[PDB]
């Protein structure tokens, strides 16, 4: 066991397979969480899947937030999120049946349990709620939108992109319900169908939903999503879903708009809205600024990028069209001068490095990109 930092956290963790999983790799992943925390303010946060508490542990010294709940199923994983707690705060924890409290500056609880069976029970609850499970979120996510407050905030993650990027199609119908697209643009397609799944499970509730930030990176998907209370607010946001045309001869996208598409080989259905509120987005960049992180560097690298990127359906990559059309083509920075000189809306892409996001369209694209 041994002891390591993260932020404003030190936690302990087992040395190698491991009895209590920590990813390193992941404090990028929570210190976005923070910056958004700190922007948003929810009151009573859950970290629904713990494993050492570092999430919890970093809300609760990093953020607003003034009630953390820690939960994880497994027994290890529970002792050492009560120790590693201890180890940040000061007091007595009270525990009794897989359930300890420490009602300091933060309230603290650290429950052992199913996170289906403490959200059931957190009915309406909790004004954020954020899902980090190793995979799939979806056995978690219809409880996560009974357990959030009709107008709370849904931090939700997938790190199977297997199936979200297409390798994997059964196991994308089964899990995400969505035909799922292979390619260039997997990436944002398999982050558009999480937010597209997360938006149709919420509308039986009444519930429609907003994105305020969702993103690609390193082979997981993160979605964070305002939960919006009313039937109409349900049914505009049902309304935003709609399905992707691929030609992969060529590289070109068509976008219908719809809850079913009405022509052949259709992938989605994918949330064709918004993937980020650019407002909170914005002021994220300058709170990560202000804000000492785990990742600093990396978390400003990426957030700036999405910044900047424009907020449209898909986008063109340079290398792959080349490819398709076997054709040469010019450096992304040249394409993207070209296209800004002509009146187009065009940006780099966090989702990939030779993609470009424009608002010209494809016959354009490609008479700039030829070389
Ligand atoms: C990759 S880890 C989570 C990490 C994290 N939240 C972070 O930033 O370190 C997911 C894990 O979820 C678990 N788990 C699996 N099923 C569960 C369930 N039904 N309820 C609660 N936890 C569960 C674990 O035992 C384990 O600690």
């Amino acid at each position: 066991l041994i002891e390591v930092q993260e932020g404003k956290a030190k936690i302990l963790i087992p040395k190698a397979d491991s009895p209590v999983f920590y990813n390193p790799r992941m404090a990028l992943n929570r210190d976005i969480v923070v910056v958004l925390l700190n922007i948003l303010n929810p009151k009573i946060v859950l970290d629904a899947l713990s494993a050492t508490g570092i999430r919890g542990i970093r809300f609760a010294l990093e953020t607003p937030a003034e009630e953390v709940w820690l939960n994880d199923i497994s027994e290890d994983a529970y002792e050492l999120m009560k120790r590693n707690v201890m180890l940040n705060f000061d007091g007595e924890l009270r525990e009794s049946k897989g359930r300890a409290i420490l009602k300091g500056e933060k309230t603290i609880v650290i429950n052992h349990d199913d996170a289906n069976r403490l959200m059931a029970e957190r009915h309406r609850y909790f004004h954020f709620i954020d899902l980090d499970p190793f995979g799939s979120p979806m056995e978690f996510l219809d409880t996560a939108l009974r357990s959030a407050k009709r107008r709370g905030i849904l931090g939700v993650t997938a790190t199977d992109g297997a199936p979200l990027c297409g390798a994997h199609p059964r196991a994308c119908l089964r899990k995400y319900l969505a035909v799922p697209l292979r390619g260039e643009l997997c990436h944002e397609v398999g982050t558009r169908i999480l937010v597209g799944v997360i938006a149709r499970y919420a509308a039986k509730y009444d519930l429609g939903i907003d994105v305020i930030l969702a993103y690609y990176k390193d082979h997981y998907f993160r979605a964070f999503v305002k939960l919006k209370d009313g039937a109409r607010k349900g049914d505009e946001t049902l309304e935003k879903l709609g399905y992707i045309y691929f030609d992969d001869k060529t590289g070109k996208f068509e976008l219908e708009q719809g809850f079913l598409p009405t022509r052949p080989n259709a992938y989605g259905p994918v949330w064709l809205g918004p993937l980020k509120d650019e407002k909170i987005v914005s002021k994220m960049v300058k709170e990560a600024e202000s804000l000492s992180l785990a990742r600093k560097k990396q978390a400003l690298k990426l957030l700036k990028m999405i910044d900047q990127e424009l907020d449209i359906p898909l986008f063109y990559d340079t290398h792959a069209i080349g490819r398709r059309l076997k054709i040469e083509t010019k450096k992304v920075e040249e394409i993207i001068s070209a296209l800004r000189e002509q009146g187009y809306e065009a940006t780099r892409t966090h989702f990939s490095p030779t993609g470009i996001k424009t608002s010209a369209p494809y016959e354009v694209f490609i008479e700039t990109i030829k070389r």
